[PDB]
């Protein structure tokens, strides 16, 4: 019983100002979990979408700027796809862009420019070995939609060039999911 | 955002015994409401299936017998489709089968025989005028999936021939519904 | 060195009687392990089928009734396929059929009727995450035929409607397996 | 329930030196029994390979030398197929080669050379009359896989020229058999 | 960013002499890890090949002899492919060749003969369950190239026939690997 | 063993303000060396990319502005390709644009506009004679990837029109290189 749908979530991210003169970059990570998109249900149905299995097909991360088009001290960054839960260490002012030479690098124009990334994440099945599957719609694993313990999906790391002014963003993540085995429970009343 | 699915519900019906010698029939009615198939949800989602609109396409009423194949004093009844909320009055021992000459009559062999009826019900929009639409999949009205006040659908009346022994049935109603406008709400936690 | 064969096993299951008047259902689970079908061998060959690897292709669960065709208080249940080791909790008299709205539900006529289910099970590789593969004969994983510690395969849950009389069944499970790498050891004597 | 496969075994054979000056040969036969290749099983299953029947298709005898290539006093011998269990008498130093003129003769270089024979053996049904069937894959008989009383098959005899030095070989046998009637037995535990 | 290359490594293996008269075999195992082929890098690049992911496609194990062609007491052994990290126990003088009846057995002529094996290994993801994938170039898992903790690949076990003389070998393992996601880091200087 | 890849590097360039009223231009040069893109390696591998030879195919110089789009006193400059290590002399306020009549001149809109140049540089083999090859992918010379003494490539000179305000730029040079003869060294540990 397949049901392809779309789930979204919005949150903020700010790159604080720095008095440093050099071009330094601010590094951070981004994971994706389905608990943040799918709330708990009620009653005999533990989740709000009554299905048993799921598998995330795609994610769309949108960096919607919060800064005016008149803001100066512009910069240039990079967003890369990291499917293994080993990101570059979080840094406030690093002397280089680590994600620049990555094959999945897209340039981030800053601060007042929109940046989208559309990709297929991978689940963290074993963080010790960090193995994942290649892209195959027919062979992608089905995970279970747990009650409160779903596994973290992974796949984006960023590097933003710091500035004299604060750079704020409203980040909207949209997960395109595919469920299976409609499992609604209908007790009497 | 269409989603065709199937919702079921099971309940009992008994035709009590009678010392009456004549062939008399027991008349009863059967309505269909979506509250009995779709429970209330939890949180910002008032219902368990997160959709706004619905329209019932078909219903399958199944009279599953509870009586052995050795039971005697067998009989013959009738099930008809009544799309207007004006049934023959409920009777315990009526001297005739009212639903026998109906164009939608199917014979009910009793007591140990299975009886199915598959039809398209109609909603009770105005009980004073009792108007309904003909069968058209493209023009069928969309109703709203209310929180606790959905409208009764209608479409089956029965007449069972009484017997010296009690005739029990387990009635399984299956509604084939079609929803629209996925409206999940995802607050933070 | 492929060898497709067929292994069987027979055991009993009883749904005890209940004085409860309502229609209640008895829920239970069913796992499959190869130790119950393949005994230990003798000598340098730890198992009786001299192969290294295996993978279960299909299972046929047959509910052979033990009850006469004259038994009354008949009922209606459901059997569903559960490939993840999270079954509905075992219950004696539950007020509803949980497996009724499952996409893999087959109706169980009770008590004197035969019920078969033919499906492809999945192994329990990680019970915490509960991941499994879709059906693909060419890509199905090969497991090792361990000596005394093989992994449990999963895939059936049932719901039987209770009755005044005891409902007994003789359940015959047949696993269609596929072995690899003939590994017979022939020491002197 | 057919199952073609391959079984093997290894043992040693030596040809002690002789002070005789004339060209003399040493004679010896070779039988083939399955009990040497197939150990006993365990439990209800008397044999490790669970089938009832078998019938040998082919045998591959391999004379692997143990000697160096620098060894002198080279010689020459013969092998032949004998399907009756009435061989030439075993001899140490015979003045001629009995197996030379047989139609199934293949020459044997000595001492450091590889030699192989690939043929269809035959069983010993009646040692008095010593009869068998011509080669036919469809009309070959099916024998029973006994517990500790399988029959001896036959089909090779040899003749090796003696020397001043000891000639040692490692003999590997390989059987190509074909079983039938999978007969596994699964008692409880 | 795919880069198929070839990595090699050379080491020794000796089968010590034995006064035992019988034909006995020496059993040993062989695993493959990428730390032994890929050294640690320097600086911000933890490894010498600047890539993130890898997957081993093939391995070529070459037994290059160290013994002269005049060496006697020759023998015959077996090499088999064991993709699950459960080898036959290491033995000095075992009374039989365990790997002889394996479907992946290749004969090892000893002592002065070259033996190659070319196969696709499998990683040890769970040693408790010992599951692996079949051969599929498109679906083979990508592992992470860890810094100092890579997972052991597996796939060869041997059985060498003992001798009066020591049998030495220089074993050259060549792994054909496939990397992904070039991740060079270029800080200033 | 060819491996085409891409190496990047980012640095700053500022055109300081001038009180001069006339239109004057600021002249500067730009060379390219592989030491600034490829760091030193570690151990027996002197460089981080384990190859022997290289040849630079293309370079992409990107002038990413640092100035707001509201900045006035705009100007117009020129970027030319100079493949011989004899640039126009560096000047702070020159009374004309020297690179304007060059056949390889591209106009630089200033200050808030992006300027890219994509070309094939040439190495400085003899600065006395200053000879170089025409563009030919098949005949381009292979240089050696030295340890700390690589030769400077050349090919861009600029002329920026001065302004009352400071004009800052973040210059990102990307070299598209082609290596040869994978030369990894793997000592023991
Ligand atoms: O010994 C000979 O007579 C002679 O042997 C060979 O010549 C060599 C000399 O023997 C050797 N000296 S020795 O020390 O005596 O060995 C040296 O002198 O060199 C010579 C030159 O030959 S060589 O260069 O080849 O060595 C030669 O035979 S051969 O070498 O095998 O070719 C022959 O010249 C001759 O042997 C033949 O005759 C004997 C004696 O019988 S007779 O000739 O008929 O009188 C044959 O013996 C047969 O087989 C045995 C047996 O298999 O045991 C007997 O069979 C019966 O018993 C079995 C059961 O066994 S038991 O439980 O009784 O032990 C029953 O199941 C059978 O049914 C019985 N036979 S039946 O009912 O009559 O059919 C019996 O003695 C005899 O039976 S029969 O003849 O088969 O019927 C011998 O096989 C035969 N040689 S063969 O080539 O045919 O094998």
């Amino acid at each position: 019983g397949i049901f392809n749908t779309r789930l979204s979530r919005t949150f903020g991210y700010t790159i604080k100002r720095t008095t440093v003169k050099t071009p330094s970059w601010a590094v951070d990570m981004m994971r994706f979990n389905i608990n943040d998109f799918l709330p708990p249900g009620g009653g005999s149905n533990p989740r709000s979408v009554p299905f048993e299995y799921y598998r995330i097909r795609k994610v769309k991360v949108e960096f919607w700027p919060c800064s005016p088009i008149t803001q100066g001290d512009r910069g240039v960054g990079s967003s890369a796809v990291i499917l293994d839960d080993n990101f570059v260490t979080k840094a406030t002012a690093l002397t280089y862009d680590p994600y620049v030479n990555y094959s999945s690098r897209h340039t981030i124009t800053q601060p007042f420019s929109y940046h989208s990334r559309y990709f297929t994440p991978k689940p963290v099945l074993d963080s010790t070995i960090d193995y994942f599957q290649p892209n195959n719609k027919r062979n992608q694993l089905w995970l279970r939609l747990q009650t409160a313990g779903n596994v973290d999906h992974v796949g984006l790391g960023t590097a933003f060039e710091n500035s004299i002014y604060d750079q704020e963003y409203n980040i909207r993540v949209t997960m395109y999911v595919q469920f299976r085995e409609f499992n609604l429970k209908d007790p009497p009343l």
